[PDB]
């Protein structure tokens, strides 16, 4: 019994964003056990947010769950050419070492096939500073792709990224701390 | 007769990031033809910020300023080995090519010497994205060294950065587009 | 049985950076059902490589052990900011995905504690450009500290990121195409 | 009277990179008071241009006229998303602060737009660590689009960058040192 927990980052409603990580939250909840949470950080109440104010209790759960998660799906549209100021604002309020132990897949969606290298060269690096045990591969779409009513090849990849998300997912408490420079000093 | 505008991007109160950025704002204007002013992302209504809500005079006016600078010093803490989510929100509302034109000095602090390379690697590419005219060498320092109460070789590159951005100002209309892949659809 | 292969790439000879790949190398091979063996990029034909001529059959050696390898040590120091021309040049001439299915531990070292973020930012994403399995944190080592007579908090730090690169380790034939975004289209 | 010198670092014979390159040499010298130079990395001597064997008179002219430029235009195909090695390895070589005072052109080309990016995340800090004055914006290439009888907007984009590397280049020797982090210790 995983706990799986999709953080989408786009400040738009009705995101295309989200709606990838959902997708992909989905897929891997029906080929794994699993259970599952969606925090939408644009549903977070944005002065304690930037203030990482925990006695706001949706944010302190918000928080919790990631902590507890056994796998992320961490999912922005491009913005400036990197991951949205939104889904930063909250991967800062994270313990130092959040990510130790678990599992993360990198999602992004944007207007132009140029932004594809934002979250190997931008989320990537981050993720890592937070102790994170295995960020698989990154997966990238074109926004007017997202329809999966999606073009045949960019499925495959989409479902590949995702498949290998789920196969990287951990049981045993052995590998809680994996990716924690000091295992020892908690994760 | 040039506008210099910082941008401090701390979600904490008292930042020595703040006072960096103000310290360098006021190292240019004590040496040029300039006014400046200084926006504190934390300070910028958080709602407002986040959703890019432009009916908010205090943002709105932000923004402007921002389009309507010669110069930017742009200046952040470190946080998960990048910008904060809160400098990167507030990027993210301005115009696409909002920098064209533009000279720029990148500016950080940190706990770890080992933080050096977030403003190269992570901010730099961003600034890029926005059509930037020149940014000129980052700096960076260990936080518990700002006192200038410095030690001499710190002061010196610090100082060394500032006069170059200065140096970098541009008053010629002739620039303004500079940076803009198409300078004349506007900048 | 794993195969791991260490390939190290400073341009200089008696290199730190190459202690410390042998060093990561024979942990590993203390702890595991391992052989392994160490490319220095140094050692291969400059002409050979720079062309990538398969016809020497030193370097295509050099290429068939690094995509047989289950493990990947990459070792480099840190110059002008990133990894080596001469480690990038021998990762250039390696198959498009060469990386499918392999875990992979990065390792560099520097004159300064400034050049910590140059694997993550700098080598990590082009690891993830050949189709890596899994990559494990970095570790950045100060060239003035190798001597293992290192610090206690360096030396732990070195050991769990070659302890984890051990355990990410795969036996299973299922996942040698895990990583590439296509499996089905080889490796 | 400037100094412009191209480097460009593909490692196939007949490269559009070397092509883009030459365009933009012979663009800037069309339009200022300048002589140049082509440098293709792949003409150097492999073996003294990897062990750094200034020895090697071709290698050391390469060398210094690269210290002595007053601009460079920096050119790559994009290989395992980022510079080759082969134009890695010539930076290498550079003086630790070989770029103080000079002006910088990043160019490249690919087969995927997914390739723009590696630019500005990977080319751009390179340059910034070794004190370059002032790198303007970056332009990529699809590779099957040179031929300059290319679209309109792309060669717009390419012609802007170029003009814009121009209008950066320096004449006073006062600005010889600017980008070096303590100009009175040379450049």
């Amino acid at each position: 019994t995983y706990s799986i927990v999709a953080i989408s980052g786009s400040p738009s409603r009705n995101s295309t964003t989200a709606k990838l990580a959902e997708y992909a939250l989905a897929h891997v909840l029906a080929r794994s056990d699993s259970q599952g949470r969606h925090i939408h950080v644009i549903d977070l109440d944005p002065k304690a947010l930037l203030r990482g104010d925990l006695s706001n209790a949706k944010l302190k759960e918000a928080v919790d769950a990631t902590c507890n998660a056994d796998g992320l799906i961490v999912a922005t549209p491009i913005y400036k050419a990197s991951y949205t100021g939104l889904l930063k604002a909250f991967l800062d309020i994270l313990p130092q070492f959040a990510l130790a132990g678990k599992a993360a897949l990198p999602l992004a969606t944007g207007g132009s096939p140029a932004h594809v290298l934002a979250l190997d060269y931008g989320l990537r690096p981050v993720l890592h500073s937070m102790g994170v045990r295995h960020v698989v591969q990154s997966f990238f779409m074109v926004q007017s792709q997202f329809s999966l009513a999606v073009e045949d090849d960019v499925a495959s990849q989409l479902n590949n990224a995702i498949d290998h998300f789920r196969l990287s997912l951990s049981s045993e408490p052995s590998t809680r701390h994996l990716g924690h420079p000091r295992p020892s000093l908690d994760a």
